[PDB]
DNA sequence: ACTTACGGAAGG
DNA sequence: CCTTCCGTAAGT
């Protein structure tokens, strides 16, 4: 049975009801204005013509907040809003407090009425922080409005040289960022063109007819391009009538980047190439220098001080390029000469798994996780296996912490319980399975207690105090039970007094070819900084990533710009696997070698650089006989699955003959097929009857049951699918079946299911990282893990935030 | 331990 | 209307 979760009386006290049956006039003088809306008179200058006047910097109460009426009555927050208002609408004087964290904050965990306030907020991403330290009426929001609207002017810096048509100079600025002659620009796909110039027979197929839709799954057409790359050579102002440059129409010139495949050479050309690789060109470009989406380092191969795979891992917004393309030649070429030239935080992942999360951070570099909890012994002996410096109680979670909020120090094998002070950074995925979407028994206890495993683990957050919060959990989470789950844990999040946010990443962004996207709230503790969600690093689908949420009919973004386009290609299905060897259904042999090389730069990545040929866990499923029949029958064309395969009596593997289904009821939705034969296949095809427990038919190489529910289920649109070459794969979850409801999981040309090898690739698992048990145990654990690269992008983003804030308080100590 | 049959809300 | 996709429970 299932454990009920241990709280504090903080996290008691706002879960309490949700989970009932699983938990066990001065300047500076804040005044009300009638409509009752709190604002601070941040001046009380009389403004001539309109009477006497005011500067009201407004106040947002909790419950116009994300938070909503799960908020405190009286907690305010500072917002970015203010504006003149007469003095013949104050009502009165009222009281607000800030209320402020205590130096004894980090060790509140575990133990008036008036408005009060003590984080600001931002409206749009969702951020509650803490209140800016902007120093000087002096209204902060007026400063901070106008910090910000004079960083998004371009600007140019350092006149070069006066001609008469043009101004030329050496730096220019944008949003934060420095650009000089020479630089590497991001560019939109728009920005600049290369020189290059780019029936069904149903009565065999009876269930082809619900392919009606021409929409393919995992398919990479719609994707867009990746930025074009250039060279500054020439920044310029063009001049006016007056003969001065006209400093707001800034115009850059740029020397052309290629990709691989941009030349005529196509998209084969970006098989086996470098995700970084680029080819100088003579070829030149005129853009707006608004157009420009980022700086980034573009470096001639042979001249650089290491080698180029040292250089490319150095850094973001790193390519390099070692030979010039000739476009009308079409030929390659070697560059002309005018063209050369902190200690890591102590973290405690709850939930664990086999480590995906830890080992995203722990390649981003910014943590070392020292006790992780796993129920689940398989997964638990797989994170042993791959951190051998943890650890790894194996234990539920309630049980170990209701030890440490007592003196316990240990538990019942001798392992020493992490106590507060200890632990600085708190990470994990709770369990998702009563929040996924594929669960329809979410209101059953079973899924009622997975979902209350949300409060233990703000509990720990709660008790421990740690400097950072990483909750991940599937997109779902944002919108489950109304939000209320979400809107609970943020209003935990700052009832601790915690700087907090909330987003939805898709995992293909950063670097695998797998459509996964993941709810991620992070919470910072007052003294540190908030880290932001980080950028995509790689195009995907567009419809893989749709990331905004609605909470209470209210939309909320994360902090990403880069909607549409992004540095990198897309990783696909032949990035993941092309190179690992033919296996059959059933593989059972753990270590065997790679028939050659790495093919791409993804499994050059994933296998190292040492030449190492054992290959583990190439295995796959064992299918049974009717099942492998059917996956000899899925034809190779993209977007095959169960609904092009034949209705004919196949010899099995055994002495068995599958049969023919029989179509036995009029389908009056989906009407009767060409050959006025019938396409319902039980008595429940008529609405409001119910089931014939005798249609039910058995040993077809065509399943009954997908018939039987489809036109409830998208007609069963991936089942027994198999994955494109070209693509991407699905979410990967914990069992690859053929009819999961996730059931794309057929190779691109074997007649098998994926291997257990060619999950850890789709999930970006370094080929080394060692999984645990049998073929289902490893499966589970591949299909639960959090994306490594996933977790390095926003490990580097809390990178940031650790970096920022030792140089501020360097800063402050060498005054 | 293995196989199958399969609900309903968010968001486009 | 179409697609989503850390899956569960009952049967076997
Ligand atoms: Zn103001
Ligand atoms: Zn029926």
């Amino acid at each position: 049975g299932p454990t009920k979760a241990t709280t504090t009386k903080l996290v008691y006290q706002i879960f309490d009801t949700f989970f009932a049956e699983q938990i066990e006039l001065e300047v500076g003088d804040c005044v009300s204005v009638i409509p009752l809306y709190l604002a601070r008179v941040t001046a009380l200058w009389e403004d001539s013509s309109n009477g006497q006047m005011f500067h009201a910097h407004w106040f947002c109460a909790g419950t116009d907040t994300v938070l909503g009426a799960t908020s405190d009555p009286l907690e305010l927050f500072l917002v970015d809003e203010c504006e003149d208002m007469q003095l013949s609408y104050i009502h009165s004087k009222v009281k607000v407090i800030y209320k402020a964290p205590s130096e004894n904050w980090a060790m509140e965990g575990g133990m008036g009425k008036t408005y009060f306030y003590q984080l600001w907020y931002d409206q749009d991403y969702a951020r509650f922080e803490s209140p800016p330290k902007t120093q000087p009426k002096f209204c902060v929001s007026c400063a901070r409005l106008a910090e910000m609207r004079q960083k998004e002017i371009p600007r140019v810096l350092e006149q070069l040289e006066d001609l008469d048509s043009r101004v030329l100079y050496y730096s220019a600025t944008k949003n934060g960022i420095l650009y000089r002659v020479g630089d590497g620009v991001y560019l939109p796909p728009e920005a600049f063109t290369f020189n290059i110039k780019l029936p069904v027979d149903e009565d065999l197929y009876p269930e082809h007819y619900r392919k009606y839709s021409d929409y393919i799954k995992g398919s990479n057409l719609d994707a867009p391009e990746p930025y074009r790359i250039g060279r500054i050579k020439e920044i310029f102002c063009p001049k006016k009538s007056n003969g001065r440059p006209n400093e707001t129409d800034i115009k850059i010139r740029v020397n052309k980047f290629y990709r691989p495949e941009n030349t005529h050479k196509s998209t084969p050309a970006s098989y086996h190439a470098d995700i970084n690789l680029l080819y100088w060109s003579d070829e030149e470009a005129v853009v707006d220098f608004k157009a420009v989406q980022g700086r980034c380092t573009v470096e001639y191969g042979e001249d650089l001080p290491e080698c180029v795979q040292v250089y490319s891992m150095g850094g973001p917004n790193r390519f390099y390029f070692l030979e010039a393309y000739n476009a009308k030649s079409k030929s390659f070429e070697d560059p002309p000469n005018h063209a050369r030239s902190l200690p890591k935080l102590r973290t405690l992942d709850v939930f664990s798994g086999c480590g995906g999360l830890s080992e995203g951070f722990h390649q981003a570099g910014i943590s070392d996780t020292l006790w992780a909890i796993e129920m689940w012994d398989p997964a638990a002996q797989a994170f042993r296996l791959n951190n051998p410096g943890s650890t790894v109680f194996t234990e539920d979670c309630n049980i170990l912490l209701k030890l440490v909020m007592a003196g316990e120090t240990t538990n019942s094998r001798g392992q020493r319980l992490p106590q507060k002070g200890d632990v600085e950074m708190l990470c994990g995925g709770p369990p998702c399975q009563g929040f996924s979407g594929m669960n329809r028994f979410n209101s059953r206890t079973y899924s009622k207690f997975k979902n209350s495993l949300v409060v233990s683990f703000l509990s720990y957050c709660d008790y421990y105090r740690p400097r950072f919060f990483l909750l991940e959990n599937v997109r779902n989470f944002v919108s489950f039970k109304r939000s209320m789950v979400l809107k609970l844990t943020l209003r935990c999040l700052v009832r601790m007094g915690y700087q907090c946010t909330f987003g939805v990443l898709q995992a293909g962004q950063y670097g695998v070819a797998q459509t996964r996207r993941r709810a991620i709230i992070l919470a910072a503790a007052p003294g540190e900084k908030l880290p932001l969600f980080p950028e995509p690093l790689h195009v995907f689908a567009p419809r893989a990533c749709q990331l905004s949420v609605v909470v209470d009919d209210k939309k909320f973004v994360s902090n990403i710009t880069r909607l549409s386009s992004g540095p990198f290609r897309t990783i696909t299905v032949r990035d993941t696997m092309s190179d690992l060897p033919e296996v059959r259904n059933g593989a059972s042999a753990l270590e065997i070698s790679y028939n050659g090389e790495p093919q791409s730069w993804f499994q050059r990545q994933l296998r190292g650089a040492q030449y190492q040929p054992i290959l583990r866990d190439h295995i796959c499923k064992d299918m049974s006989a009717l099942v492998a029949a059917r996956m000899r029958h899925i034809p190779l064309a993209p977007g095959s699955d169960w609904r092009d395969l034949p209705n004919i009596e196949v010899r099995l593997s055994d002495g068995t003959m599958a049969r023919k289904l029989r179509y036995t009821h009029h389908d009056r939705k989906n009407g009767r097929s060409s050959s006025g034969a019938l396409r319902g296949v039980c008595s429940c095809v008529e609405a409001g009857k119910a089931c014939d427990p005798a249609a039910r038919q058995f040993n077809t190489l065509i399943p009954w049951c997908l018939p039987h529910t489809g036109n409830r289920h998208n007609h069963w649109a991936g089942l027994y699918g198999r994955l494109e070459w070209d693509g991407f794969f699905s979410t990967t979850v914990t069992n690859p079946e053929p009819m999961g409801k996730q059931g794309r999981v057929l190779h691109p040309e074997q007649h098998r299911v994926v291997s257990v090898r060619e999950c850890a690739r789709s999930q970006g698992f370094p080929d080394t990282y060692r999984l645990f048990g049998n073929i289902l145990d490893k499966h589970r654990q591949v299909g639960n893990a959090v994306p490594p690269p996933l977790a390095k992008a926003i490990g580097l983003e809390i990178k940031l935030c650790m970096l920022a804030k030792a140089r501020e308080s360097a800063s402050a100590k060498i005054k």
